[PDB]
């Protein structure tokens, strides 16, 4: 109340949410991004908060501003990051959600999704290879991934929980040397320290080597620590590598471990009847982290962590030693399962999306976005300047722009330190020109390459023709 | 293409209007459609398949989901720390939906880095700092865990390297009223439950700063390194308010990190008038504050602020051969503050109410939740069968029911255990009649909670709801 000014408002500001977020944002024809700098973009926003109250008109111009000088994420020509695209039921269940705006913590304030996120964590089970388990959802993957560490630990030693770090011996966890950032930064967070972390050798492919981990088990076990968990990685951010998990799992059941599969980004590809064999194994798991709104576009965040677990571990592991008098059965309320105590919707998105498509059409676009990764490593083979880092393995294209002024000159001495200079040049222009945006970054020894990532639901060749030939025009000179 | 989409989301939004919105804030609808979970099971038809559906199967489960769930902006919405609607905060939502982005770098994010450093910057203002530092939470228990996590780190920082072995044990302190995120949190960072030491709280809810002096000096003898204590302004059950400027002392007297779970009562700062509830807050190290809770922002809105301006927070939680040259300054870059990589916006929900409303609209609406918590305990008092429970200090009004085969009848040995289970009953008829949704809690005899916080009310839905309770408590 006013409900009358009420709808109005509404409606004027999702009006030019279409228009300009929604047709304008998913646009070939107009911009990825409007680069200020910081000083002149504040200027620009008028960002002070202040005692006195604005307009219902200012208050639209300002919605425009925020939209006009928002980087368009759902652009055919955002390749920054592991996500990209507007699915429109997805976004349809965001709105929904922001709407009701409740938390996911008792049946008796979230009937509908409490009994949805059970179905959804039910079936991503399923593709996992589970038919009975346990899970939860998490805001974001890196959370997924502590999950995974505490209930590990807390399964081994369950006095940890009251008695904290100090009543046990030295852990010590696994994972590859292109493991996400998240599970040094969850060890630290959870007390068991960065040094925790045994970092296992890669393969030329970016894969966890089986010999190298079983080494590191054994000597960590000489040292005096206490292998509790070993993390696998299901599509890394950056090659988009997925490890041997039937290989990894067999040195965790030799030796009595946790095997957690974080499979945030790659973990998609089990919707895939064709692609799905690269996470062969994975049903052999404890534990698996999996993010949709990288490949899927659910929407952040959509994180999932899945336990083959039956035994309350969750509930036993993360509740309150303190819901004996209620009038309706108390195993659907999810509050003893997490450390949250409020927790947002994020179920819907994806349920309404995967109704609207089917598994058929989810399956069809994953299939479509390996295909469109063909068709981008297949331009980089064919045209000159364009040099593989490596074979991808998923929708992760990694590779270099090679500027005339070095082509043929690999021998020299300063080689890598040019071309390493060639990225960061490119990635200012294409900001600045606002035509597109791909991720960078160096790799071990490896000069600055980009991070092409095949992802967008609305791709086309002419897309990856056109950020191809966008490369070109923008390092000539380089 | 772009016609069907903007006609899917036009009917979406047609529907999310007139179910959610107008329905949702109408008092002649029901605050929820309680069904059994089988039944709701069934009706819902969640179960995944290969096929997909048309738009017109899409558009009713959108309007089913919609019907089912609870309308926690309605008037006689009672059951949580939030309740309501503010129409900027989701307009502010919905462009956040939109735009489907990550506050992590100016590079993906240029206008919400900018936006969050000042909502931030004012957030600080208002507990009294003119520096600092903080990042937005998925939840308060998580700001909890992160004031933990960085009280550890900045008495002991090989902790983040070496981990707690490599420490003395460690105690922190808090109130038997405080919220059990302090427990979970520390169980989950590794310190055991065993680390919290629970301190008494006086008759209104409040830690006796006695008692903490003894706790400290207690944990001390027996060997742990004391290292934090957690106050609340704003307890979740009684809304009591610790007595911050006197455990200030206490914690300066023994050199420890004082952290105010302000979750609750933070958003009081913005009155004027009821402000001196957090007297002392501007000496603490570090501040929770909720605005989805008492401003109604929207979930999750969640601020973690420090005094510190020495990026304690970026080489707690930052993850540590050829330079990434980026070309604009990265210091603007939050990602290295938080434990998580990904992270929502949600500064533009606050940001946009707040420019629509004004400090002076907020502050307005806190001072009319708070006379209108006075209108209910006038009422309460003039009305046979409700007794309160202690005199309020926030909008938390406890209070029991007492019905008519009960009042007199005081003295009997099991008048007590008899009392305790009304509200119980009383709490599943409201529900499945669907007119209102008001908290329970044991802590003695089951006690309601109301919580008078939804913008739109007004005295007409407080005499309706005391008018409720006598209805579905005639019987009993
Ligand atoms: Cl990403
Ligand atoms: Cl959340
Ligand atoms: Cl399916
Ligand atoms: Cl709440
Ligand atoms: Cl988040
Ligand atoms: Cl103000
Ligand atoms: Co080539
Ligand atoms: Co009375």
């Amino acid at each position: 109340g006013d409900p009358v000014a009420v709808e109005a408002l509404l409606q004027d500001v999702f009006g030019i949410v279409v228009d300009e977020a929604i047709l304008k944002g998913t646009s070939a024809s107009e911009k990825v991004c409007e680069w200020k700098e910081p000083e002149e973009l504040k200027q620009l926003l008028d960002l002070e908060l202040q005692s006195q109250g604005e307009s219902r008109e200012q208050i639209l111009e300002r919605c425009r501003t925020v939209i006009h000088y928002s980087v368009k994420t759902g652009h055919p020509r955002f390749f920054n990051q592991l996500f990209s695209g507007l699915d429109p039921h997805a976004l349809a269940g965001r709105i929904i959600t922001e709407s009701l705006n409740t938390s996911q913590y008792t049946y008796e304030i979230a009937p509908v999704f409490v009994l949805m996120e059970e179905e959804v964590l039910k079936k991503l089970r399923a593709l996992v290879g589970w038919n009975s388990g346990d899970g939860v959802f998490c805001p974001g993957g890196s959370i997924s991934n502590m999950y995974a560490m505490n209930l590990a630990r807390f399964q081994r030693y369950p006095d940890c929980k009251q008695r904290g770090l100090r009543a046990l011996p030295p852990l010590a966890l696994f994972t590859s040397k292109e493991c996400h950032y998240s599970i040094t930064k969850g060890a630290a967070f959870l007390g068991l320290g960065t040094d925790s972390v045994r970092v296992v050798k890669a393969d030329e492919r970016g894969r966890m080597i089986p010999e190298d981990l079983e080494r590191q088990i054994i000597l960590a076990e000489a040292e005096g620590s206490v292998p509790f968990l070993v993390s696998a990685t299901s599509g890394t951010t950056v090659l988009g590598a997925f490890d041997p998990l039937d290989a990894i799992a067999d040195v965790c059941q030799r030796h009595g471990l946790w095997f957690h599969v974080d499979a945030a980004w790659g973990g998609s590809v089990l919707l895939s009847r064709t692609h799905r064999h690269l996470l062969d194994g994975i049903q052999r798991a404890d534990s698996v982290a999996w993010n949709p709104h990288k490949l899927l576009a659910a929407g952040l965040q959509c994180s999932a962590l899945l336990l083959r677990d039956t035994s309350n571990l969750l509930k036993r592991c993360h509740g309150s030693q303190a819901q004996q008098d209620k009038f309706y059965d108390v195993a659907l309320d999810t509050g003893d399962k997490v450390v949250q105590c409020g927790r947002r919707v994020d179920c819907l998105k994806l349920w309404l999306m995967w109704k609207a498509q089917g598994g058929q059409g989810l399956e069809r676009r994953i299939d479509q976005a390996f295909a469109l990764t063909r068709y981008l490593v297949e331009e980089i083979k064919k045209r000159e300047g364009f040099e593989l880092v490596m074979e991808p393995e998923f929708v992760n294209v990694c590779f270099w722009f090679v500027p005339p002024s070095l082509r043929g000159k690999k021998e020299s001495p300063d080689y890598s330190q040019r071309l390493s200079q060639v990225a960061p040049v490119l990635k200012e222009r294409m900001v600045k020109k606002g035509t597109m945006m791909i991720g960078y970054q160096p790799h071990g020894t490896r000069a600055n390459f980009f991070r092409m990532v095949v992802a967008n639901p609305i791709l086309a060749q002419a897309d990856i023709d056109f950020l191809l030939g966008e490369l070109e025009l923008l390092g000539q000179d380089l």
